[PDB]
């Protein structure tokens, strides 16, 4: 649904300028970046002999914070924060160098004599793909970080300046996925326990998680236990998953939205507990709103799903992420006292997790 | 208790001067006010033919603010402010003018032909019945302000000059109540947020109200919302309904006076949030102790309660008002940091609301 | 230029018909569409009593989106789209009507008794004069919206069957031009702010201009503030004015070309605000490439200039429209950061405003 | 004009609670602060023997960051954050403990036996005295930073639990004014030269401070020069002094507000240089409106001034001063070159300087 043309052999993606001068092909659109390293984007440029004549062309990678920018606002408020910059040169062959990898080194055997290699990688101080669009609910433009890598032509003039014409040059927004670092180890189980003293008698909620990190449409195991000893009922058990987003870089913008979901009109009265296991699967498909949550795409395309929990970098600079999205279990209990109203009070608490996608596959 | 002694048709109420020579008549003697209008204060006088003979008899309305030792001195004691006056002559019958009210037309033609009609309007800035007495403990004088209505007989004599004798007059102490409008305000909401010494997490405290006017005897739901992040222990969570007075024309005297209150038994343990819903109906009847707030009459008479929330007129001078009555929730919090004596810090906030009597029924419905 | 043979009174254009038999008047060929009210197309046609013998004379308004080769082709030759349709009969007399405008009135006793009045009114749905011819390095055939009133002849034959013959009909190509309603939207204004690689300053551009609406040849005056907090300078600084055409109908071409520009020769050196105050004028005049941009009429026509922003209507759908006009400012800065490359970033943002012709002179001053 | 009833000897505040049990009495209502060090507060308490019988008294010192208390906000938005906290007992004398200082030492031996001392000292990572009050073309409620100094009586009751009446306690809100630090020796002068480059040809604005610290009061002398190379004229040249508020813990605020200003319509054409040398003392008696700026205290009391140019310690967080307030020059040029509008153009620079109150002075 994402536009990025292929062209078969296994699966690569392709973009033709204006200009047809200049020609880009990605063995993928969505890299991945598991912790500890993350997928260099290879690739080749197909051009056009006579029409990249006297000119040199170049690709660059650069990851960029926006906020406002498409956007209805009285008073036109955008702005941009450069992240990341890098740019090689791929048309005049530099060095003797070729295909380092082998998708280049098939692709140029492939495609001709006009068919140059490049590779940009990605630092480890980099946030993922994150993107936002305010419901109406909501206050506080959309903003998002952009991965684009562009390859353009660039040709001198007379007047002694150079000139970099739109027609020769193709945008390609490329996206950075997380995914659980290789080789992790076991993991143990997010525990949580408290204490709601009614009247100095205790109500006790305890939240178990199987495991720390879990991947996306992989379902998650709450085991709730309430020991009510006290005088009221627990008339009710909710459960769901909370997305937190958090802007930090144009305006300290706050999201706290519910991605899933499962409430039980249960009963716990004095001198009883109950222990209960549900499963609760966050989705970006659950809801028909996507506004104002945290995606990793745009709210139209297909391939696009709820954004994985940030992942900052020891010694790194939070607000160098734009924009911090994070998981957790919300379980609200409604206990009941019949009396005045304190038949009402609906107390609860949260349980933090990881999600993110599936650990990479060695060849 | 209060005094007016009344005579049925419905409930109509009287007073003869000393003199015998006048009597007033009133249909009732507390008149609503109702932002956008005020009930007029319609009525009638039946005189002694012979006793009236020679001389005019007048109906006056006045409100006066005094502060001093007897909040009724119709003279003078200690400071006395009149805020309006308006005076018609109700004896020797101006025009052809009769009964423009239905009141005074029935009370006519079954009281007699000595019988005359008055009216008389209030304005559209002038405050509502508020009264207030120090308690032991206060600082200031007693005040309030008052309307009084006066029926009296004036003669003239050989030296030239006009008597208002005492005898032949009455006073009759009518009242100015506040009813709800049509339209009130957003819903209150408030949001606090602490950070305490040597903590980085924060404690937070919500605080919501259904409406933002409440009656009367109306029950005020607070649902209170504690999201403690911090490493302490809610306690405790009091809820009080505090009434603040604000005398403003001889003296800026102050008082914040607790008319309910509510100790919600729960505590939030660290890391917790916890919500609850209390309820508290401030009245006059909650404490014996009825020195030092804002009443609306005497504080001895029965139908007396507790004031009602000021409503300023846009474009009149609160002074004019001469005493404020305002009401707000106190939410108080407290926490406990077992160590030094963080444990004793007490955070608190408040949530403001109106209270005032049920909206006029006035809607057509009421065939009179 | 364009064709309509004038006849002075003021100024009336004619046409004859290869037949003769038709002529048709026309008061103008440019009728004003301010969002309110169009001007309806009012006029005469002169008859030749025997050659119109025995048939009747029609006169139709037809607007109609095409986009081929011939953007006139009034049947077909690549893809056409009628967006109205109005006919009436103006030679048997219909009804005992005449001169329903004082045009025709005039125009018919000046005339003579062969003249016959007719008025085709224009609905609040359509769009205006709009025309585009692709410049060679454009892709996408050349499209417009063409408005033309047709007088003609039909008669009827033998074998049952009605003809309308060419030579006795006329066809005139008027134009639907746009012009200021009353009330114009807020005042553009535009903030923009930068951060580039390796550096923490920010870099803001604060764009501001007087109105919302402006009319042709009429000078923009746009104001440019830039507060360069960054290590870097602003070599320069370009303000052009943008017109982006946007075809709706047969097959979505878009295009952005510069119709204005100005380069202000200042920079802005590191840690210094600066505020400068251009003033462009995009006329059709200001370049010789007529290709490739939306014109109101003909690329070769001299009464020819730069199409109006459209103005849809609430409740309409913009493809209705065929092609979508619109104006901006574009405002770019090019920063230089002296190390690797960081000196060519170009940064820039837009603020958009409305073109149109000056509002109409109808206040009642004109006495017509 | 501000609150602390005196009582002389040279000059001793003093407030008794509505209780009349405790009075608290303190040398003065200011304490400095130059960077080094800072005044500590000492005083003395009289209490009443039967009043203060069976309980005890404390004094504590309170640093506080609050925002919107006390402001017509829709939805009461109140914060605080409590950046200092220190108690100490002065009723049941702790220890053999004295008069550590000569005043309570004086003030004891001037008041009774029911008179007792205390000293509560500064940390070095405090802020000090500021107060904010948004005008009305302001967005974002008011806040401050204040410094609380509070006596109270507590008893215990049967229930098992202390109580602390308000009655019986007095509240004393004192204020941390900044003075240049104690031996500093001379300074440099604030330089700064711009080149702006106009068709090339450049127009230069040099700007020149005497010292780098300026006293409240003190005249600052400016010295522009203008070197005019260009074939425009500057028919303007204006000097004001800005005043740059930060809040930085609830909601980043911003302000710039100029509190002293002197404008000129001079004359600079061409091949032309001049060198100017105006002089601004920035004062908030100097305007009217109070609001929108930084005060060191109440925007009604009449010993409140601008407030210094924060000075945060080396390794402090700068969120830990809760507001931040700066000083500077700026110098707008109004260039006119007379063709189009370039005429408007009005050019402008700064130059950072810092404001507080005269070095403190010895024995």
């Amino acid at each position: 649904m994402k536009a990025n043309k292929p062209a078969p052999n296994h699966v690569i993606f392709k973009k033709i300028s204006r200009d047809k001068s200049v020609t880009i092909y990605l063995g993928k659109r969505d890299y991945i970046d598991h912790v500890e390293r993350v997928e260099p984007v290879d690739g080749v440029v197909l051009v056009d002999p006579e029409l990249v004549k006297g000119k040199r062309v170049y690709v660059s990678l650069t990851c960029a914070f926006r906020y406002g920018q498409e956007d209805i606002d009285v008073m036109g408020l955008s702005f941009r924060r450069d992240l990341y910059f890098s740019q090689v040169q791929v048309f005049p062959p530099v060095g003797a160098s070729g295909a380092t990898t082998r998708l280049q080194e098939s692709l140029i055997k492939k495609l001709g004599a006009n068919t140059y290699p490049f590779l940009l990688t990605f630092p480890d101080y980099l946030p993922c793909s994150v993107m936002l669009q305010p419901a109406p609910q909501d206050v506080g433009k959309s903003c998002g970080v952009d991965f684009e890598i562009k390859a353009f032509a660039t040709h001198s003039t007379d007047v002694e300046e150079d000139k970099i014409p739109k027609k020769s040059s193709v945008r390609l927004l490329i996206r950075k996925v997380q995914h659980a670092p290789r080789d992790m180890g076991p993991q143990p189980r997010a525990e949580a326990s408290w204490q709601f003293f009614m009247s100095d008698k205790p109500l006790r909620l305890a939240v178990s998680l199987s495991k720390e990190i879990y991947y996306h449409g992989e379902p998650i195991p709450v085991t709730v236990a309430v020991t009510n000893s006290t005088e009221k009922t627990v008339k009710k058990i909710k459960v769901l998953v909370e997305q937190v987003t958090n802007v930090v870089l144009y305006s300290s913008d706050y999201y706290i939205k519910t991605v899933a979901a499962e409430e039980a009109q249960e009963k716990v009265p004095p001198n009883s507990s109950l222990t209960k296991t549900l499963t609760l699967v966050p989705l970006l498909a659950n809801n028909r709103e996507r506004r104002g949550i945290a995606l990793d795409g745009k709210i139209k395309h297909e391939d696009t799903n709820l954004a994985s929990s940030t992942i900052i970098k020891e010694g790194i600079d939070k607000t160098v992420m734009g924009i911090l999205v994070s998981y957790q279990i919300k379980v609200k209990l409604t206990v009941s006292g019949l009396l005045g109203e304190l038949t009402s009070s609906e107390v609860a608490t949260e349980v933090p997790f990881r999600l993110m996608h599936p650990q990479p596959e060695d060849p």
